[PDB]
């Protein structure tokens, strides 16, 4: 088995849910030893199996270690303490100033272990009074204004389906981890690290939110005589192929859209005409026609549709963890390596599996 | 200026638009020295402006770095990146697949002649096969990828995200290989080949939702009905939904049996909507999250952008950075991580295109 980049590095993992165990699981898919550290009776999330026939904790702990730890102990404190000495890494989701209340804070580990990478996870960034307060992927992404422009039949603002802050924050938050390693490694310096999934959410909005510290047509999905196509042909190379291929050559030439910068403008006027040339096939012929001509075209796909497409396994996106009947499918982390194989087919640890090998006595 | 952990190696960012770039960008704020590649003219990226001149793709993305204009389908072009590529610790290509090796820089290419250089490609779709050879961009890949699901509009259209979601990930995605190559390289003597597919970071972001669907909740959370406005509420927790249905003056919902237990209120979601909803007619929904927060539940409002750069807590975060000398600046806002023993952000501008030819393209 070839060598991974974290080989022989220790990371004590104090998160709970999705965020921040995605961040280890990287690691481990990296060939860290990342060891879980959760309360009795185990973390949270797996009890909250939404699933039959683990969602949250199962795509995320693979191949990870567990102790089981009562915090408002004494004992359990000094076994932390202990433990974190041996620890190249600390990963923390918990709300500000929650782990400086269990005598684990920065602080508190660093003095004892100058090696020692503290990285931490949190809602707000907790800077300040504003900060401070504890968030989950959907709140945090509401209020960083996720919810803007996209407007709904019922008035009501639009909820984006998938843990988009919670999952990008995971690996923004592992790069941050790699980051500090490489400087503990080039600089011999041992960072804090502090990402927040408000700023990481403000971030993937930070094209829009510019225009107001201070779009690109056609680019849409649009209506055909049968399904919706979504087609990206702003450039004038692909503008005018488009057109072409719609058979609307007056287009090009037309006033209202002649200019990059005017089909943006008349947005509306332009995917009325659009679509009313697009009534001539359906979405499927639409596709296959503008894919042949290397334009930028496809089928808006459901989950349930995505998961079938010859695309999906082409890209050998799945893998199995379990013995048998408990053996499920699960996604794995996107970065791709030639020099090794980023995943991991061992199955999350069952709650304090460890407790004997990492606990001291 | 304290050290950064990128601090002498050198990158060479082939790439355009979004998502490229910014991996570069955020190599850029990690201290290393990034030299952009591009057509004579320049990136195409760096004329989609806005009305005052803001370059809303290009400007937030090549803060700090370098620019190399050339035109690749010349061999004199070839030969001078190859002498480029030798002086480089990672290269960044964001190209259609198969690009790179018609120009004859492909990964063998370039690293037959340096052993040490890490070749990072960035695809829509992975190039993997013929499915996955077609080029994309942020929307395309979206919505194929399954992002438009389950959110309804009022054209009956498919819920098209109106930021570059998809891209954004990517970039950090591919930073992150970036970052791990960099260790591979340095504990293990080994300089790596590191692919990173739209696709594959747009599935990764519905993993828990798909996953469903490859096997073949959580309520309260979502968005409600107040007297005026909506808010945003998160207490599923029984600790959480206890004290919510208390606060709200409700208390016959903790153990009524449709509500009682979590996975019944995940499963009589629509029901338990109504009635909170029915508590929710009291107060504003402002009034709700001042005293939701108070009480240390999860719940806001949901902002627009506009609201979102006035909020105190946005100010407080040190999100933005003003580019250029003096009054002649445009505001940008930052790569989310932070770091306690240096400062990843970079005030310097984008260079104009071809900046550096004279300093890189040599003819001393
Ligand atoms: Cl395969």
């Amino acid at each position: 088995n070839p060598a991974k980049p974290l080989d022989g590095f220790r990371v004590l993992d104090f998160t709970q849910n999705v965020a921040g165990p995605l961040a280890g699981q990287v690691l481990v898919d990296l060939g860290a030893e990342v060891i879980k550290v959760e309360a009795p009776g185990g973390e949270a999330a797996r009890q909250i199996t939404s699933v039959l026939p683990a969602t949250y904790f199962l795509p995320n702990n693979r191949g990870k270690k567990s102790v089981t730890v009562d915090l408002t102990t004494e004992q359990a404190k000094q076994q932390m303490l202990r433990l974190a000495d041996t620890a190249d890494v600390v990963l923390e989701a918990f709300r500000p100033g929650t782990m400086e209340k269990l005598g684990l804070g920065p602080d508190d580990l660093r003095s004892r272990n100058p090696n020692l990478i503290y990285a931490r996870l949190t809602a707000y960034g907790g800077n300040g009074p504003h900060g401070s307060r504890p968030g989950i992927d959907l709140v945090v992404a509401a209020e960083a204004g996720m919810t803007t422009g996209m407007p709904t039949p019922e008035g009501k603002p639009q909820i984006i389906p998938f843990q988009l802050v919670a999952n990008a924050s995971g690996h923004v938050l592992a790069q941050a981890v790699l980051a500090a390693l490489l400087h503990r490694e080039r600089n011999g310096v041992a960072d804090v690290v502090q990402v927040a999934m408000y700023d990481v959410a403000v971030g993937l909005q930070a094209n829009q939110l510019m225009m107001h510290l201070n779009a690109t047509q056609p680019s849409d999905a649009f209506r055909t005589a049968d399904g919706y196509i979504v087609i990206s042909a702003y450039v004038p190379k692909h503008w005018q192929k488009l057109c072409y291929l719609i058979g609307r050559p007056d287009l090009v030439e037309d006033q209202r859209f002649a200019e990059q910068r005017s089909r943006s403008i008349n947005y509306a006027e332009l995917t009325a005409e659009l679509e009313l040339a697009l009534a001539s096939k359906t979405a499927t012929e639409w596709v296959q026609l503008l894919q042949a001509n290397g334009l930028m075209a496809c089928l808006a796909h459901t989950w349930k549709q995505v998961v079938d497409t010859p695309l999906f396994a082409e890209n050998d996106l799945t893998l199995e963890v379990g013995r048998g009947a408990d053996t499920i499918t699960v996604i794995r982390t996107p970065a791709r390596y030639a020099s090794f194989r980023a995943v991991v087919t061992d199955p999350p640890p069952t709650a304090g599996e460890h407790n004997a090998v990492f606990l001291a006595r």
